[PDB]
């Protein structure tokens, strides 16, 4: 109930003050400290339960999240991010004047209809694990005057996405630019790692 | 003399005419087809030689420009173009609160020495061969928060500028960035192609 949580602070108070023994705690950082003694003390109070059993319990619940670590904290590979857009080319705005938009297999896939005979480029920041594309952060279309034009989005409310889908949702939204006469080259970071 | 280049022009004239007889030929084409043996006509005629003799002699010009294309035209390898910015990120006007520039091989370096705990991508546009970089057409570095604060850009008035040349100026503006306590990342195709 409330009685285990409170063995976990109390546990992680605990903690936190072996920290800060070390003396390399912000000033912040022991303020909270203090106003957690406090606050610990008074619910300790105000319920009826002595703070040592309850450190006991709450080592022993860090034990069962141990236990949680225990069945195998890490995976067995490493992941590498890769960014061919900024922070800014990721979250500017942008708008299509006859909007086509289209969902495949947890991607959103968006671009205007009204773009025709521009070069445009595809950027994207992603992750990728044993040289291949693991997860895709987004993926977005300029034109070399500068527009955005079309995207490439991970749609969160879903049990994610593979590689393979990202090369298709790649290859539609070349295919549906390509249709108005528009010549679409591929950022070097994607053809090395999504074609 | 003038009758050379004049030689030039009626053989050439007779190389555009030839091609109108497949009459493939634009509007306009033909149209400075026949502003041409109108001039060319004027010429001839103002001068006071025939234009036969001068197409043989234009033939003979030809030849030995294409004596020069026989030295070998073509050289012995391909060259692979690699782009990171769209021409807008390359034209883009910017400016430097505390400019900070240098000449190094043909090569302008800029950097912004107000620029201050950013993280900052170097993209570049340039050319490969034997998959090396061949020549830098520019390099510019941007903040996540989209704002270009350094440039790496070749010097036209100079013979030429190597990878090696390039590979040091981004080592040296790396480290002038760096001096601020700036995160400076490369973009992937600089990593695969000038480290």
């Amino acid at each position: 109930n409330t009685v285990s949580s409170f063995q976990v602070d109390c546990f992680l108070w605990h903690v936190r003050k072996r920290f800060a023994d070390q003396e390399l705690g912000d000033a912040p950082f022991l303020d909270r400290l203090r106003a957690d003694q406090a606050s610990l003390r008074g619910r300790g109070s105000t319920l009826g339960l002595d703070i040592e059993t309850a450190t006991r319990a709450g080592k022993q619940i860090v034990e069962r999240i141990l236990e949680g670590e225990s069945d195998e904290a890490l995976k067995m590979p490493a992941s590498r991010y890769l960014t061919d857009m900024t922070l800014e080319e990721m979250s500017r705005d942008w708008f299509m004047l006859m909007p086509k938009q289209k969902v495949a297999g947890s991607l959103c896939i968006r671009m205007d209809q009204a773009i025709m005979d521009k070069n445009i480029i595809l950027k994207a920041n992603f992750s990728v694990i044993f040289d291949r594309l693991e997860t895709l952060i987004l993926l977005r279309a300029f034109t070399e005057e500068g527009a955005i034009v079309g995207e490439i989005s991970p749609l969160p409310s879903l049990p994610g996405h593979t590689d393979e889908d990202v090369k298709n949702a790649i290859g539609v939204l070349i295919g549906g630019l390509e249709w108005n006469d528009n010549t679409v080259r591929v950022s070097e970071t994607l053809q090395r790692f999504a074609w």
